[PDB]
Parts: structure tokens; C-alpha cells; sequence
């Protein structure tokens, strides 16, 4: 048969049976970490637009906008401003090959749950399966092009491999049969093409917004009947459009498969930037630690930046809170500045400080042979000399959050609570927690969906 | 930079810009889309996306062309009448290579319904601004000169257009055209192997659909990236070799329309088969016998996504060189039922696809502009005819007369519409010119 097949193969086949302990905490961590700072997005001009927009459409079913119990959307729409609303502050989990995979998926999945409830009740192991089911689709599909392990320069994944993830995940959910799981894959395809170069902007989000909508409406054209490529996903002018090198497999059996999370863990964010600069951070307050026992600011000789090259994060001088997110220079410097990288770190007004911009004229970027453009072996190393000509440097090879040293599920929580703060109450905050902890044994889905406004 | 050179472009351009040959090829192109979009309106794709698009309802609404007893929100209305257009592939095709008509007018159309007054010379304003940036965008790579065999462009570029004219139409400032350009860009990416099947249609819609959406997210001050069309990280991730330019200034400026016709078809089919149908058309001449061919060597460029020599279906079938060539010599001409089911699985066609060679010598590239097609039959007796076509009626380089289409327009509209409102829509597309407002044309749509 053909790749493409077995992808559709993949989706319909695999069943609870096939879930695994490890899978499902990680896929607990994944869901309560996306809704968190989903919540915490909703308070983001990004998420405004995207809600002034979809409010405009209304249809015969319709799912919950998280935190805003006063409105809803058309399952399509709502799943739309959530994914924006995750990836807004560029601040939801990452994956390796390069993509941001919850972002995509979750939002669909629960439209769904609350738009085409099944006439028997939807169950946290259907959510979780399904859920797995995206999260594997993408990633299993980014392992057919090995650029895709690089830091993109050409699409945004998240666009490609996460639409299809959202039409896997939605045609999972709702059941759909082999072929029309297939169909949903090959018209989710053709609505999956978007540039890296929008990243730094305000469109960013939408990319996932689009990717958890295309797919579902993909699934919903293929419930119809709608037909695409039979062989999308192993041709070079389907699928492989959208990559260098092209090289696609067929997918293991399910007597021999091993689900990709089992193997490669995701890396949670502690403050909302481009993952790079978690490496930036992380070095930058280790070499504070040699200057300041309030930052010497007035009398910095130079600060140098060992990072790779990168160039959508490499701005100098950002002005809004989405160019300082995709900076080097101001997360380097922040943290030198202020002792510490969060959220508020990122409002515009805080990164056109006066300080903020004395500080970062002296910044130097550099871009050592040894250290490749990928979230599994890029480091940051940064030395800062002093007028008086004291050199101090500090090394970042990993940070607390990266997969190799993943956030701790107290660690996990707590960014939960300090995001979730802003739009729910307390008692729900914890009673939502639990209800993603304890998601495997939970019988009827609409506890979470109930949770979400 | 190229970007802000686009939006300048697109804001200052003004209706006294217009010219006697893009009015009267807009005029060509707008009927021609306008007939073909109702003959497609009868199709199962253009069933599909209604069927889709119907569950969505807004404060304001359109005409869908072949179903007046509903309405849909002007994106979804744009949507499902750019699929009825491109529901068969009987769209018209520019150069460099791409649809740019059927992802422009419908959004006109939903924009002068859903959100009012508007002339016709507005409309022709904003189609031609769109139909401009098609072209300006797909001269930044030298693949826009060939058959596609990555992006489908009508995705690509006529999203930008569609962008561009919905912008200019709803009137967005300079900056707010600039954004809608960029934010259309990350809606813009579809694949070239979907062109072979049933989902094709739909890239003319999302096309529609996708550059509207922009141009409302725009509206509401989304930003996107201010050098798109400047960086090959941007746009320029649709094209291999992407080398942008300048716009040339308006004291400058030279519409590309009015330089560069387009070509209509005159059966549904893939453009490149038209050269086929009419080689295959003459060297029949020779022979009227279909049990007593050796061999039919159809020479014709290496484009992939054509090459069906068994097809399964329709779609197959208007993408395929053989079934084209065969079909011609059977029946004599090529028509709208020729591609149905039972017309493309029947045992002549199978007797004579079974003979059909395919030859791809170096003159043939994969281009719309210098592609020709020679058919050669050699009978089981020895006897061996050649014939070339280099140029079709309806080509560019041979356009079809204003009779000829015009009688293409009522053969397929009067498939939707009385007759006497076909004579209607001649009419007040022939003068649209001169029309007072675009309700007059949109209201000929309601039938």
C-alpha cells in the first residue's frame, strides 16, 4: 500500500488498549500546562482580535472560549481563538522535531466534547487517546525530513505537521473510518502551508489557531465524503512540499509500535519566550551571579552572546512584546538587569526601559561552529567584561524545563495556578488540576469542558 | 522594500488607472468566471462545500450562485462560489501560470452584497488591483513561468490577490493593505498533488475565503510580518530561487493585464490538454478506426500530475493527455459530458488509452507559453499521420472572439439561469463600465 495509508491505519487503529502509563503522564502534563497558559493568553490583544473576528459567525453547535463563559463560538471558531490563545504568548510546551504539538490538538478536542457529543458519553481515556493519537501523527510525520530537527527557516511547523495532528486527533474522537481518516489527513494537507517569518509578529498564534481549525474542518469536509490524495503524505508534490529532502516511511505495526512520547519527553516553558532564550536566561543569571551580590549597569564594558544562528530571534532592539520574545539581546539582558526572566518581563513597556536599552547597545551576538541550530544540543554561553576589564562567563547546556531536566509536576503546578489565576477561581483552579491529573479514570468528559469557563 | 511597495501599489491605484484592454479583458475574464461557476454549481464538490458551509450563519450575507433559496456569510459565500468556479478546472489561465479570476470575483461579489454605493468601476478596480498582484508576485521565481510541480499558485498568489482586492474593494488604508497582505501569507500554502482529485476546486475557494479573512483581520488591526514579500523566510517559502523586486513607481507603472491576455478554455480540462484535443482533432482528419492502430505517440511536456493514461474518474479524466487525445479521436470534439464517469470507463476510450505513448522531447518544456503538442498515428498497415498544434483557440496567442465567448457563457450559465437572464448578465457585464452600482449585476446572481 502506500505511507499515507498507513497513516490512516494508525489514526483507526490504535485504541485505549494501545495507551501506555508513561503516555499519559506525559499527555496529563501536556493537556494542564496548554490550559493554563491558554488562560492565561486570554488576556492578550492577539486573543481579543481573534474573538472580535469569530464572534461575527454563529451556527447550530457551538464550544466554550476558555475563561469567557459569556459567549461561544462554532466548534471550529472556539477551537480557533483557543489555539490562539495558547500560542499567543509563544509560551506553550515544544517538542522535538521542532513543533509545538499540545497547542494544535487539545482545543479540538474539546470543541469536539462539547459540539458532537456521542450518543455514548466521551471518556478521559477517548480524549487522552485521541489526544496521543495528534501527538504522534505529528512528529512520526517530522522524522520524514531531517531539517525538521533544526530551527525552521523556511515553513512553521506547527502550521504543517500540527494541522494534520488536529485532523488525526478530530478524526480519532469522533470516530471516523479508514478511509475518511485518510481523507481528513489529504484535505487537512492542503490547508497546512505558513512562513516562519511571521513569528515575531502578532499572526504567530494563528498558526496554531488555524492548525487546531483546518484540521477540524478537514475531518468535517472528509465526514462528508470529500476526497484528496490517495498518496499525500509519501509524494513530494503533496505533503513533501512543505520539506527539504523528503524522505517518508511506512509506520510500524501496532504489534511493534512504540509511541514517540514514551521516547522523547516535551520541554515546558518557565517564562513566555522563544525556547532559545531559555538557554539565554539560564547562562545570563548564572554570570549575574559574579557581578551582583542592583545590576552595574552604567559601566558595562561589552556582553557577548555564544549562540547559533538563528536570525528570527536575533534582534537587537525589539519594540513589542513579540520581538522581545524572539530576542537574544533583551532576554539577556533582562535577566542581567532585573535578576530574573517572568511574564511581565515581556510587556513593552518594560522592554523599552532606558536601562533596558543602555544595557543592550552592548550587546554582541556570537556564533560558535560547535553549537547547532536545535533544541536538543544548542547551548548559550555569555561573558560580560567590565569597564575595569574583569571578564566573567557563564555556560547553559540545559535549563530546568528542557526535556532533559523537565519541570518538576509541583513545579508544572504552580506555573498552572500562577496562570490560571487571572481567569478562574481558586477552588477551580485546584479542581481542574485534579481533573487532569485523575483525566484516565475520568467517565465523562464534560467535567473538564465544564471546568474551562 | 518590496512589501510597502505592494501596499503603495494596491492603496494608490485609482479607478482614472483603468485601461480600454484590462477593462475589456476584466469584462472577458468576469463573464467567462461567472458562466463557469454556474455550470459548476451542479457539481458534488460544490455540493460538499455548501453542505459544509451551511451550518455557518453572520449578521450579514451573500448569494451562493446555483442555490438562491439560502444565504451565507461573505466569506463562506466567496468560498463556495470560487469552488463552483474551479469545480471542473474550466477556469481561465494567465501567465505566469495560475487561475488569478476565480479567487478575485467571488469576493467582490460577497463584499458588494454583505457589506454596502459600489460601480462597476469599483469592482473593476479592485479585480484588476487583485489580478495585478497575482501577477507582480508570480514574477519574483522562475518556476511562475512553468506548470507547477510544488504549490498549486492560484493558493499562493491569488490568496495575496484576493487579499489585495478585498482590501482596495472595502477601502483599507496604505498600512492596513500592507498587513493584510502578510497576514493572507500565512494562509496561503496548499500542495500541487491535490490538483489530480476532488479537493482541488477548493483552492480557489480558500483562496477566496482565506485572502477575505485577511483582509478582515486586518481590518481589526492584526499585524504580520512588514517585509513578507521581502524575505525568502516569508512568501518567498512558496518558491525555489525567490528573487523579489520593487514595484516600478507609479509615474512609472504599466498594468501587467493590459500587456498579457489570458486564455479560456473551451472544454473542462487541464490547459495543456487543449493542445492535445486539437493535434489529435486534425490528425483524425486523416483517418475518418479505432481497430486498426498500431500506436498513438502523443509528444507533450513531463508534467506529472497530467499523465493519467488509465483514469478512474472525472478528475483523473480532465487531468489526463491520453484520455484527451483518444476522446478527441473518437468522438470528434470535446465537450462538458465527455468527462462524466460513463463517457471516460467506456471500452473505446480503454481500446485506444492501451495505444497511447507519451514522448517528451526537449522542445516541449512544462510551460503554457511555448508548449505545443504532435500526435502521430501509424496503422496496423504501416501507415503512419502526424499533426501539430502550437497554438489553440483560446490561447492567448489566439483568444477567443467576443461571439465565441459569449456563446461559452450561455451554454453554461443557461444550465442554472432562464435564458433571459443570461441575455441580462451579457448585457450588464458587456456595460459594466457604465454600471451605477454592482447591485445590478449581484441581483442577476439571485436567479
Amino acid at each position: 500500500k502506500s505511507v499515507t495509508e498507513s497513516f490512516a491505519g494508525m489514526i483507526h487503529g490504535l485504541k485505549v488498549n494501545h495507551l501506555t502509563d508513561g503516555i499519559i503522564r506525559r499527555s496529563k502534563r501536556m493537556i494542564l500546562d496548554s490550559l493554563g497558559v491558554g488562560f492565561l493568553g486570554t488576556g492578550t490583544e492577539v486573543f481579543h482580535k481573534v474573538t472580535q473576528y469569530s464572534k461575527i459567525y454563529s451556527s447550530n453547535t457551538s464550544s466554550t472560549v476558555w475563561g469567557r463563559p459569556d459567549f461561544r463560538l462554532p466548534p471550529t471558531y472556539a477551537a480557533f481563538v483557543n489555539g490562539v490563545a495558547v500560542h499567543s504568548m509563544d509560551f506553550d510546551d515544544t517538542w522535538h522535531p521542532a513543533t509545538h504539538p499540545s497547542g494544535a490538538v487539545l482545543p479540538v478536542l474539546t470543541a469536539l466534547s462539547e459540539a458532537l457529543p456521542q450518543t455514548p458519553k466521551f471518556s478521559g481515556l477517548d480524549l487522552l487517546l485521541a489526544f496521543n493519537v495528534g501527538i504522534e501523527v505529528q512528529g512520526r510525520l517530522m522524522h520524514f525530513s531531517k531539517e525538521a530537527k533544526d530551527i525552521p527557516k523556511r515553513f512553521h511547523p506547527p502550521s504543517v505537521v500540527g494541522t494534520l495532528g488536529s485532523a488525526a486527533a478530530a478524526s480519532k474522537f469522533l470516530g471516523l473510518s479508514l478511509t475518511k481518516c485518510r481523507e481528513a489527513l489529504a484535505i487537512a494537507v492542503s490547508h497546512a502551508g505558513a512562513p516562519i517569518a511571521n513569528a515575531a509578529t502578532q499572526t504567530k498564534p494563528l498558526h496554531i489557531g488555524n492548525a487546531a481549525k483546518h484540521g477540524m474542518e478537514a475531518t468535517f469536509l472528509a465526514m462528508l465524503g470529500l476526497q484528496g490524495n490517495k498518496q499525500i503524505l509519501d509524494l513530494g508534490s503533496g505533503f513533501g512540499a512543505f520539506y527539504a529532502n523528503y524522505s517518508p516511511e511506512d509506520l510500524p505495526s501496532l504489534d511493534s509500535h512504540i509511541w514517540l512520547l514514551d521516547q522523547q519527553d516535551v520541554a515546558f516553558k518557565s517564562f513566555p519566550a522563544h525556547l532559545a532564550t531559555h538557554w539565554v536566561a539560564d547562562a545570563a543569571a548564572a554570570v549575574r551571579k559574579h557581578l551582583v551580590t542592583l545590576f552595574p549597569a552604567d559601566h558595562i564594558e561589552r556582553i557577548v552572546l555564544r549562540i547559533p544562528d538563528v536570525q528570527y530571534v536575533n534582534r537587537p532592539f525589539p519594540d513589542s512584546e513579540h520581538e522581545a520574545r524572539h530576542s537574544f539581546q533583551y532576554v539577556a539582558c533582562a535577566s542581567l538587569l532585573d535578576g530574573s526572566i517572568t511574564v511581565p518581563s515581556f510587556h513593552s513597556q518594560q522592554v523599552n526601559r532606558p536601562q533596558v536599552r543602555e544595557l543592550l547597545k552592548k550587546v554582541k551576538l556570537e556564533h560558535p561552529p560547535d553549537n547547532p541550530p536545535s533544541f536538543d544540543t544548542l547551548y548559550c554561553e555569555i561573558s560580560i567584561t567590565l569597564k575595569d576589564g574583569t571578564t566573567f562567563t557563564e555556560r547553559s547546556d540545559t535549563f530546568y524545563g528542557h526535556w532533559r531536566k523537565p519541570l518538576s509536576q509541583e513545579d508544572l503546578r504552580n506555573k498552572f495556578r500562577a496562570n490560571a489565576s487571572k481567569m478562574l477561581c481558586r477552588d477551580t483552579v485546584e479542581s481542574l488540576i485534579t481533573v487532569v491529573e485523575k483525566l484516565e479514570d475520568l467517565e465523562d468528559c464534560s467535567v473538564l469542558t465544564r471546568l474551562l469557563k
